């Protein structure tokens, strides 16, 4: 620990001098303990002139009085000497010209001690930013030069600061105020200190550093001030560490480093820097319950222990039980509902030495003046009123329309809140209170709401203390206590029965308590005093164990986590936590104008969120940590009409008299009209298009309705009491939802009915953790969760247990699969994850930049490198070769929206660009393909009203129209404004028939669950003339949903059967009978072959029916070995496959930024690819003999292919130079290529193309894949004509001619095994197997390669 603390905040953010009042307060006990005289008798002989800088002079004073009673050496010397000197800087007057420019520099002397000072402490980019920021708010100058001038003018600092200190110290070696304005002069330097003591700041001012019941005293000044010129003289020397010096020159070489009108308003609002070493003690928490506010919950401020339990809950009035518990609340010490306990509305106003002391309901106290009973008062910071009436009743405004009446029993001693009321709701909560021995008693709310009428009904034990809650009339109570013999709340019964238990030492402080599982959670306070702070907290079981540790001077704590990794808190007067210094160094904080409103939020990597509020205290300016700026406008009434994003696009609004939005203008003009109910609530949205939709509520406000754009009205039911008993489609069909009436998890959601009457069932503890799930199949799978509560084992239908491991932080350490194989997870003495242990023990290690972003994942082959932007999205990145040395380099770019604006790579760049409303209008894609001249692709979008894509103009001048109907819904797929397909739909918008082009007529028929029932398609109108096509299939699925057979007119029966899981571990058929051995992680096992290992310990199978595998360091497959074929693939730094040997057929591919394939060379032939998304569009092939494009049509937002449309040239591209070239050329597409065959694909239930048809309707193209995409046949009528021919495969797949492996976007996948040759680029989020592909092909796609 630095032997010298500070706490650097801003003049903004303080407003109370209480602060100033502990330094004054500590000189006088100082002045008293070694003089012993008071500030008064040494006032007369104090005649010292001095800047009226009143923090540079208390610290002044608060260093020289240490440095001449506390005697230190070494470093710690050196420091003290240093913060003497540097406040001292800001404290003399001459020269005077100069005065503003040392007081500003004080504060970055006490920055750059704060900052550096630390063990392994350094001027992070954001103190730099920080040092600006107060330099420029004051005199609006440059960082270096200040720093340069500051250093070469130091010696005439220190000199005037060690005569300043000689003549202070020439004060008392002989035996016997508020404004911070440079241009005034104190002239005696005594005098302000006992101003300050005088001032009433309600803060305790007990002084916090004890003298060392010694002597000497002038002795002691008498050898502080000998020793000044020497501590001072050699702070200077730039060689001593630790000193201004130092300081200076370290800030310097870090700038140095680093550098390679509304403005100031807000430097006018007072971010100016301020440190102080000496604070007091917090007055209370804060209102903030986030992680910076309070612990997981001793809150850091006052460290109080406070706990809130909610015991039962009123749905029909939205009323909660909750009983707050507070370690510090010695005023409910005999609360009925037990010691230091409060229950709702037992909030009251108490009478004690200052005045009126209320608590209000969250357990804050706020002393208030005795003169709220004479007039009204408003505490600061929170903005509720407090007003009396004649009657002695006090009234509350706790900000909203309920007023809160306050009465006193007892001499005016104690308001008990003896009701509410609401002028708007006109409802009111009446408390009837049982008087005995002058002491109310609360014993009946009377909940006199519209909603629902109440008599929760008190019952109480010899020592008055509510044993059980009771309502209206029911027998059962609603929540039933226990105390023991000293008056502590130590079992407290839910209306479910859950008793949690309390354990409390002898000072009714709670050192244990239960959740209603029987997890303990224990604490442990620094004394048994009423205010004793907590200290120390662990779970039953040790985990998240957490020491807090608060520092003797300043407003902070160290909470020390399960592992001694502190994060220090800093924290205002108020609590508010201004401050938080994490383990590594990384400080994160915020800034508060007078108000305590945010005005700049610096996070741990830097990133800064400012909040520049109007003249009517709205937020006008939210600058992003990017620089967008968000200027909201508000209307006369205060409603937030006009917002304008960072891109100028403005959202513009109006309001009912409600203060409801009844307008919503977006920035293209799309108005949607709202319309609400009497009980503010939206009963009824209007569409831009003049689409309605309305919505129906009930006497509680729960939705009971919803009626689609279209008429169609899906119903949901609840109970009197409130929770969902059924939801009604619009098809009628109800899902039944039932609830525990007894048991562990009575309350909870205990099964669903489902429309064809399968019933899932579940099973929960007491506090909703799912521990049975019972599929509708009657499958369980049992999850386990060990004494801490996290999930720690997961046993699916097979019996095959996911363990997991957590260190003591609850964060993931070992993560154990099916297979048994360890998913290790490492993490630094900082706690950020540095290691992962893939399950086959390929270790990627990360390393963190020093604003703790990922920086590095070095792979065993590839060495990842992130470079971010000021925002923290990624600016790049490199994938630099380990061992050969090739590195390849993304870059990205962002708009003022932190939307992707410009991706590029070495074979691409895609630019994006949007419109007002954000949605994506043009995307130049500019191909950069080896050997040939640059292109650029271009796409364009038009969009309706309503977001929907209607138009999609690919780059060949083709456009393709989604004519949309209604709110979305597409009645009609354009192609070149002619009709390739038109849909209708049924009541729930299901596509229930569409007919093609070629007069084919799909109809699809859907059972009661909703899943695809039939599908036939057949000719519109037949004709004898040539055999159109003509097939279906009738899906049946069995009790879990899961398609058991398929009555395929073509393909005949097609019997599918699964494990409890859902792996598909079967699927017969005329054709050919097959059967999937899958191990407990899902690696398929060559079952056939008994030397075959029963389990792929490492997801990786190294030979699967005939193929052998060999993965390289990263788990790419680099070989697969048959017989008579050795294809050999070639993995990019990306994972990417960049060229194949089959055979000694060497391919080439390439990527854009987002891994989509951009083209495919095979020595002549070359096939361009081209995307709109995620979405291969088009492909085009250029070779000597056969150059043709084809053009894939897809369903709407689904990746199904619809119908491919081509014409024998290469596809005619934008060639690359911009804004001149698309739309003259563009229109040269106008012209347009015509295209000259078009074919129409037949997918199955899951998209998988099983068949194609020419514009006449016959049949030209048949395949017969096997389960796992490998194809078995195909049937092309015209083979070599490649407009009849599909490479496309399960949705979202490409076959490959040459490598016989399907591309999946990201991945290429091996049909043979079914499995990726590559993991997961994305880890874990993929699944537990980062090879395999899907557990069941036939309702499961996997379309992205994720």
């Amino acid at each position: 620990q630095p032997a010298v603390e500070l706490a650097v905040f801003n003049l903004n953010s303080v407003t109370d001098v209480a602060d100033l009042q502990m330094i004054a307060s500590q000189v006088q006990l100082y002045l008293q303990v070694c003089g012993n005289t008071t500030l008064e008798q040494i006032k007369s002989k104090a005649n010292i002139t001095t800047v009226a800088n009143i923090f540079a002079l208390t610290g002044s004073v608060l260093d020289l009085m240490l440095y001449a009673t506390d005697k230190k050496t070494g470093d710690a010397a050196v420091q003290r000497g240093a913060l003497l000197a540097a406040n001292l800087i800001g404290l003399f007057s001459e020269p005077n010209n100069e005065a503003h420019a040392r007081m500003a520099l004080r504060p970055m002397f006490g920055l750059m001690a704060e900052c550096l000072y630390r063990e392994n402490g350094k001027i992070k980019e954001t103190d730099i930013k920080r040092l600006g920021l107060h330099l420029n708010a004051m005199i609006a100058g440059d960082l270096e030069n200040f720093l340069k001038e500051t250093q070469a003018k130091l010696s005439s600092l220190l000199i005037s600061a060690t005569t300043l200190g000689v003549t202070i110290l020439q004060s008392m070696a002989t035996p016997a105020a508020e404004k911070r304005d440079p241009k005034l002069k104190f002239t005696n330097w005594a005098v302000p200190l006992i101003d300050l003591l005088g001032k009433p700041s309600q803060a305790n001012l007990t002084p916090k550093i004890q003298p060392n019941i010694t002597s000497r005293l002038q002795q002691e000044a008498t050898q502080a001030i000998a020793a000044l010129s020497q501590t001072l003289q050699q702070q200077a020397n730039a060689g001593q560490k630790y000193t201004l010096a130092w300081l200076l020159q370290e800030t310097l070489k870090a700038i140095q480093a680093l550098e390679n009108t509304g403005e100031y308003e807000r430097h006018t609002k007072g971010d100016t820097l301020e440190f102080v070493s000496l604070q007091a003690d917090a007055l209370n928490a804060p209102p903030c319950e986030g992680a910076d506010s309070q612990s997981g919950s001793i809150s850091y401020s006052i460290g109080a222990e406070r706990v809130q339990h909610a015991d039962f809950y009123l749905p029909k009035i939205g009323f909660s039980f909750i009983r707050q518990y507070n370690s510090q609340m010695d005023e409910f010490d005999q609360s009925m509902v037990g010691a230091r306990w409060m229950m709702p509305f037992s909030n009251m106003i108490q009478q004690n030495a200052q005045g009126y002391l209320f608590i209000d309901s969250k357990g804050r106290k706020h002393q208030l003046p005795v003169s709220i009973i004479f007039e009204t008062y408003e505490v600061p910071y929170e903005g509720w009123i407090i007003k009396p009436l004649k009657n002695g009743e006090l009234i509350l405004d706790f900000g909203g329309e309920w007023r809160s009446h306050f009465q006193s029993f007892d001499g005016g001693k104690n308001y008990y809140l003896v009701k509410k009321m609401n002028e708007t709701s006109q409802e009111e909560i009446l408390l009837e209170y049982l008087l005995l021995d002058h002491i109310a008693y609360l014993k009946v709310i009377n909940f006199k709401l519209k909603q629902a009428e109440y008599e929760l009904k008190f019952a109480f034990n010899e020592q008055v203390k509510i044993i059980a809650v009771f309502l209206d009339d029911k027998a059962e109570p609603l929540a039933r206590y226990e105390y023991d013999t000293q008056g502590n709340l130590i079992k407290a019964i839910d209306q479910n029965g859950h008793t949690r238990t309390y354990e409390y030492n002898q000072f009714h402080q709670l050192t244990r308590y239960t959740d209603r599982t029987g997890r303990g959670q224990n604490i442990r306070y620094e004394s048994t005093e009423a205010k004793a702070k907590a200290i120390e907290e662990w779970a039953d079981d040790g985990s998240f164990h957490t020491k807090l540790k608060w520092h003797p001077r300043l407003r902070q704590v160290a909470v020390y986590d399960a592992y001694d990794v502190p994060t220090y808190y800093y924290f205002d007067l108020d609590g508010f936590t201004y401050r938080t210094r994490l383990a590594d160094g990384r400080e994160s904080w915020y800034s508060r104008d007078g108000k305590k409103r945010i005005t700049r939020q610096i996070d741990f990597d830097g990133r800064e969120t400012q909040q520049e509020y109007n003249d009517q205290d709205q937020l006008v300016k939210i600058v992003q940590p990017n620089g967008g700026i968000i200027r909201f406008a508000y209307n006369k009434q205060g409603n937030l009409v006009e917002i304008k994003d960072p891109e100028g696009s403005i959202w513009k609004r109006e309001y009912d008299e409600n203060r409801n939005v009844s307008k919503e203008i977006n920035p293209l003009g799309h108005i949607t009209q709202y319309k609400y109910n009497n009980d503010n609530q939206l009963v009824e949205v209007i569409d831009a298009k003049g689409g309605v939709k309305k919505i129906q509520y009930n006497e509680l406000g729960q939705m009971i309705s919803y009626t689609d754009c279209s008429g169609k009205s899906s119903t949901w039911e609840y109970d009197e009491d409130g929770a969902l008993t059924a939801e009604q489609t619009a098809n009628n069909k109800v899902v039944q939802y039932f609830y525990s009436t007894k048991g562990r998890d009575k309350g909870q959601l205990q099964s669903i009915i489902y429309p064809d009457g399968l019933k899932e069932y579940f099973e929960h503890d007491e506090e909703g953790r799912l521990l049975k799930h019972t599929d509708t199949k009657g499958l369980v799978t049992e999850y386990k969760y060990n004494q801490v509560g996290l999930l720690e084992q997961r046993i699916d239908a097979n019996r095959h247990s996911v363990a997991y491991q957590w260190d003591k932080q609850g964060r993931i350490q070992k993560l154990i699969n099916q297979n048994q194989a360890e998913y290790l997870f490492g993490y630094n003495p900082y706690g950020y994850l540095i290691r992962e242990q893939a399950f086959d023990g390929e270790e990627k290690h990360y390393s963190y930049n020093e604003n703790g972003r990922l920086f590095q994942i070095r792979r065993p082959n590839i060495l990842t490198q992130f470079d971010y932007y000021a925002d923290g999205q990624i600016a790049s990145k490199s994938f630099t070769h380990l061992h050969t040395g090739q590195k390849q380099t993304e870059q990205f770019d962002y708009n003022l929206n932190s939307q992707l604006s410009r991706a590029s790579n070495e074979v691409s760049q895609i630019d994006l660009y949007r419109n007002a409303l954000g949605q994506l209008v043009r995307e130049h894609q500019h191909y950069k393909i080896p050997e040939l001249k640059p292109l650029t692709a271009v796409l364009h979008y038009e969009y309706d009203e309503l977001g929907n894509l209607i138009k999609t103009i690919r780059p060949d001048g083709h456009t393709l129209n989604h004519l949309v109907y209604g709110s979305g819904h597409i009645y009609a797929i354009g192609l070149n404004n002619q009709e390739v397909v038109s849909f209708q739909r049924d009541d729930l918008h299901r596509e229930t028939t569409r007919l093609l082009a070629n007069g084919l007529m799909q109809t699809k028929q859907y059972n009661d669950v909703g899943l695809l029932s039939s599908q036939f398609i057949q000719p519109e109108q037949e004709t004898q003339d040539y055999l159109q096509y003509q097939a279906h299939r009738k899906y049946h699925y069995d009790k879990n949903y899961l398609l058991s057979q398929v009555e395929d007119s073509r393909l005949g029966k097609l019997n599918y059967q699964y494990d409890p899981i859902g792996r598909l571990i079967a699927a017969q058929s005329l054709h050919k009978t097959e059967s999937f051995n899958f191990d407990p992680a899902g690696n398929l096992i060559d079952s056939e072959s008994v030397l075959s290992p029963a389990q792929i310990k490492n997801n990786l199978i190294k030979s699967y029916k005939g193929k052998h595998y060999q993965y390289d360091v990263q788990g790419n497959v680099t070989e697969i070995i048959q017989a008579g074929k050795n294809l050999k693939l070639t993995w990019d730094n990306q994972n990417r496959l960049i060229r194949s040997d089959n055979n000694g057929l060497v391919t080439e591919y390439g990527y854009d930024v987002f891994g989509r394939r951009l083209y495919k060379k095979t020595a002549k032939e070359l096939t361009l690819f081209g995307w709109d998304g995620d979405l291969m569009i088009w492909e085009s092939f250029k070779s000597a003999q056969t150059n043709y494009t084809k053009h894939y049509i897809y369903e709407p937002d689904s990746f199904v292919p619809l119908l491919q449309a081509g014409y024998k040239d290469f596809i005619q591209l934008i060639e690359t130079p911009i804004y001149k070239d698309p739309v003259w050329n563009r229109n040269l597409g106008k012209e347009r290529t015509a295209l000259e065959q078009f074919t129409f694909y037949h997918c199955d239930q899951v998209g998988t193309p099983q068949t194609m048809t020419n514009i006449r309707g016959e049949c030209v193209w048949e395949i017969l894949q096997d389960t796992w995409g490998a194809v078995s046949q195909i049937k092309a009528l015209n083979q070599d004509n490649p407009f009849e021919q599909n490479n496309l495969r399960f949705q979202g797949q490409y076959y490959d001619r040459e490598t016989e492996l399907h591309y999946n976007r990201y991945r290429y996948y091996e049909p043979h095994s079914a499995r990726y040759v590559s993991k997961d680029p994305i880890g874990l989020e993929g699944g537990m197997n980062t090879s395999s592909y899907v557990s069941d092909p036939n309702q499961w796609i996997d379309p992205k390669g994720l």
